[PDB]
């Protein structure tokens, strides 16, 4: 019975993969964001502008006649990058962003400064996956030791740099994020607000929840849900749906990452409504981005029903299937 | 190069299934193991005297010819368990030991307990005739995070539990926890704990960083480090209360690799020669025999095996799979080369 209008939404923070799998997954963005933020995280990956070009032809080949959607690119920030294939891709209109993975990506931030600075003095945003890699921290702890030993320095050297603190799953983040200034902003994934730790090993182990930043204690989910349903202005709607097919996840080593696009922005009305929050709601999905970002909001609107809707079981590719996040289970929202 | 003899091991803490599985998995164990604490949970659990003498004769069944092997019963404890059918299984040497699962107020009463109050008959009759209790010591509370189960069943549980029956013998099974093995080192005599190689080799980055490895998902959970440095040095100080229980828990490779993998490590095949090298990398091997072969006969009031077995560091590399009659197991360390394997 219940209806939501909200402008319509986007997407920063979203993995289309390529190839096969790009034209499977691609619909399921397109036909409710206006835009989403295209990682580079490709084999191999995007690292120059005529690659980005090329990739953002390919993602929108794929995208069906009537949908209006815009990819937005991104580069993938390596120890050797010129600072001036960045900032050519950036005026050029190729690159909205430039995204930094630890290393098991990037070595040092150290080995990568004259591109941050030029990113700094450009205004190009920086988004950043904060976790530290070495092999004697508790994986729990990752994204904690990041913001003390890297965010923290990095953004006390480069005080104009805009920087997103994408997917957070901590409180430790959401407490960093809320005290920063105007220049950091943070993604949250559906499954970070949905559920915690115990919901992918309580009763068997979960690899459709397994993804990184890995779910977390109970206590940094309340965090999570909290900094939403407070109404903070700079977090933002990213999906961080990453698409495996089925026995790459189900596997003796299963892919991180949750193919959540079919239901992500359900799950978030969800969230929102539950923490009795909903007039946060079109803000999180459709204002705080692009205002960040320096982008227009869209000017068109779509409306949220509440009325159950059963998620598929799988969804077909060229070679296995693909499981989506919550699979064979209901939404309580969905789109009209 | 270098051999180990050692007495002849037994398996404190075992899964041996039924039907096929059994068939396939005992030899992993009776070539090696003089006697293996066997472990209830079938389905349904064996909860009277007549289930375990079959079981106990289709175990014997599909011991190969030759292998000197004695499966040592469980009785799985349950809410409508009559403490007259346990004490009878004890008196006739069919139940060694009895088994307590996680309590839950929504179990079935035939096939579980509901809260440790409501057996006290049942616990109150083990104190009395001095049968020894094995607990799986978890808290199962939806608002209890799964890294913290074990060390809430301490203080929620088993310390009560203790205070209450001062006479009742209870084995800690597969503590996994700094906390269960410093209060496993400070108990008394009637307190000793089990020590799977798994918990010994890794924590759960290993099953976490770099992949999910279903195959090292198993209960209780893989912690972090520092209760796994833990385990490793309780092993190594030779204290004489924790011994060999290897929660081997084989499950078809398609119920592992899984939308909703079943937990359980299957380590029989390799467990001992991992044993082995962690106790050699702890500098400890002068208490390798005893945590194998001594410590839990001692406990359990048994001799020790007079027979005895030779591992050699001599590297091998574990098969990759083991056939069943439908789908395969994967073992524990598949596909690796091991340091230390039986003669
Ligand atoms: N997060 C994930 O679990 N998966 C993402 C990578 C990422 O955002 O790190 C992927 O590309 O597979
Ligand atoms: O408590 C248990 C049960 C066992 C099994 O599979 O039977 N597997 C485990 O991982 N631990
Ligand atoms: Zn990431
Ligand atoms: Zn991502
Ligand atoms: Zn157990
Ligand atoms: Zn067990």
């Amino acid at each position: 019975s219940q209806v939501l209008k909200i402008r319509r939404p986007d997407d920063w923070h979203l993995h289309l993969r390529d190839g096969d799998m790009l034209k499977t997954v691609v619909p399921y963005t397109s036909e409710i964001y206006g835009r989403a933020i295209v990682m580079p995280n490709l084999a191999p990956p995007v690292t120059t502008v005529e690659a980005a070009v090329a990739y953002r032809q390919r993602i929108l080949d794929a995208v069906p006649a009537g949908h209006d959607f815009t990819p937005l690119m991104t580069c993938y920030l390596t120890d050797s990058l010129d600072p001036n294939e960045l900032e050519r891709g950036f005026n050029e209109g190729v690159f909205t962003a430039a995204k930094l993975y630890p290393a098991n990506g990037v070595t040092s931030v150290d080995a990568i400064m004259p591109v941050l600075e030029r990113m700094e003095k450009i205004g190009m945003p920086l988004l950043v996956h904060g976790e530290v890699t070495h092999a004697d921290i508790d994986i729990f702890d990752r994204e904690a030791r990041f913001i003390e030993s890297v965010m923290e320095p990095l953004r006390q050297r480069l005080t104009a740099l805009k920087v997103v603190f994408e997917h957070i799953t901590t409180k430790d983040a959401a407490d960093y994020v809320r005290d920063g200034n105007e220049r950091l902003a943070a993604t949250i994934t559906p499954q970070h607000l949905m559920f915690n730790r115990n919901h992918m090993l309580v009763g068997g182990v979960r690899p459709h929840l397994y993804c990184l930043p890995i779910l977390k204690r109970n206590i940094h989910q309340q965090a999570l849900r909290e900094l939403v349903a407070s109404g903070f202005n700079r977090v933002f709607l990213g999906t961080d749906s990453a698409p495996h097919a089925r026995h790459r996840k189900e596997s003796s080593c299963g892919c991180a990452g949750c193919f959540n696009a079919p239901t992500a922005l359900g799950s978030y009305a969800t969230v929102f409504e539950e923490m009795n929050a909903l007039q946060h709601f079109e803000a999180f999905c459709s204002v705080n981005g692009p205002q960040f970002y320096g982008l227009p909001v869209n000017d068109t609107f779509i409306e949220l029903v509440r009325e159950e809707q059963q998620v598929a079981e799988s969804i077909a590719l060229t070679d296995d299937t693909l499981v989506p996040f919550l699979a064979g289970e209901t939404v309580r929202w969905s789109v009209k």
